[PDB]
Formats: structure tokens, sequence, C-alpha cells
């Protein structure tokens, strides 16, 4: 589909057997999701933006479905105020910017 | 143009007569640029990101050209980690997400 930007580009995602709302975010290198108790191993990471850094848990090869489009890649989990779909997964669903 | 997302969507902007590089950021409501001198009046504002809140100077009705497309809108100036073009201007240049 085509998503205009009058409002936040929020879409439904499915990860770890849960449905959530997330931003399609061309400004994020990687995907960051609200705190959730995912199984498996993880590595600590710190990511920075406006206001400073937050601590997140990096999970690899996580399956995510975005608007019925399947993807698999790195997912960072931590105290983010919003679920953020980053370019690492946006490329996998064929998402582009157009103007 | 059509911009794929395997690299950061960085473009050249013109603001205040000066060329800069900025990130097309669909996850940003607002446009936030690194510290710089801009003509005209401004007002102190706050904006929150993934890591907390920062103080910014809000410039309204500023002329800014983004990848050859003209916009006139609000530009916030402050200690953002990178220049980001937010939805307030992405809408003006007719930018959409497509997959
Ligand atoms: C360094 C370039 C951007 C600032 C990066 N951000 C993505 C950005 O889209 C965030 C994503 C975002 C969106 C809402 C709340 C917190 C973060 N939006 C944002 O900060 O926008 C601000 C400016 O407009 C306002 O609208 C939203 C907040 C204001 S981010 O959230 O901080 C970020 C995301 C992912 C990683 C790991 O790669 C690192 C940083």
């Amino acid at each position: 589909p085509q998503i205009t930007l009058w409002k936040r580009p929020l879409v439904t995602i499915k990860i770890g057997g849960q449905l959530k709302e997330a931003l399609l975010d061309t400004g994020a290198d990687d995907t960051v999701l609200e705190e959730m108790n995912l199984p498996g191993r993880w590595k600590p990471k710190m990511i920075g933006g406006i206001g400073g850094f937050i601590k997140v848990r990096q999970y690899d090869q996580i399956l995510i479905e975005i608007c019925g489009h399947k993807a698999i890649g790195t997912v960072l989990v931590g105290p983010t105020p919003v679920n953020i779909i980053g370019r690492n997964l946006l490329t996998q669903i064929g998402c582009t910017l157009n103007f």
C-alpha cells in the first residue's frame, strides 16, 4: 500500500505471538520494541537519539510480520516509548520513500 | 525520486542560504536540526525523543528546500544527534511510504 504522512505511520505487527502497533521509521537503522519477555539469548546494547541513550536487549533472527509482510532480523527490546520498525526490516518488506 | 532503505535516507537541504545534510525520518513528527544560526525570532520549546527531552529553539514559517523540493514550516534547532526531516515537512514535499 501507500501510506501518507499526515499522521504517524503506525501499522500492526506480529512478533513473538503478539500483535502490536509500530512506527514504520525510515530514521531508525534498527528495530526497537517496547519491553517484552522474548525467549532466547540476547546481547546488551545502548542506542541514542534525542534526549540521550537507552539500554536495550538485542535479539537476532526474530520473525516479525508487518502488514502481512514477513521479515526476520534483529530486534532491540527496551524502554522505548514507541514501537519502531527500522530500516533493517523495512528493506525486507520492500518499503520505499517516494516524492 | 524513489528511495530504497538499505542505506540511511540522507539528502541535501538548503536552509538560511546554507547547504546541509539531513535524514528523512518518517518516525519524527517534527524537524530538528543541529545547532546553527537562523534569522528571525524564535521561542524556547521542549521536544522528547527515545532518550528523553531536550530544549530547542522553535523557528516558524522557515523556508527550507529538501532534495530540490520547497517547504515552509517549523524548524526546531537544538542538540539532536543528527539533522532530521520530520513529517511536518515530509508532507509538504509530497513524501509517502510505499510497499
Ligand atoms: C538519530 C536519528 C533519529 C533521532 C533516530 N530515532 C528515530 C526517530 O524516528 C524517532 C523515533 C521516535 C518517535 C516517537 C518517540 C521516541 C522516538 N523520532 C524522533 O525522535 O522524533 C522527534 C522529533 O519529532 C518528534 O516526534 C516523535 C518524537 C519527536 S530514535 O528513536 O532515537 C532511534 C531508533 C533506532 C535506533 C537503533 O538503530 C537508534 C535511535
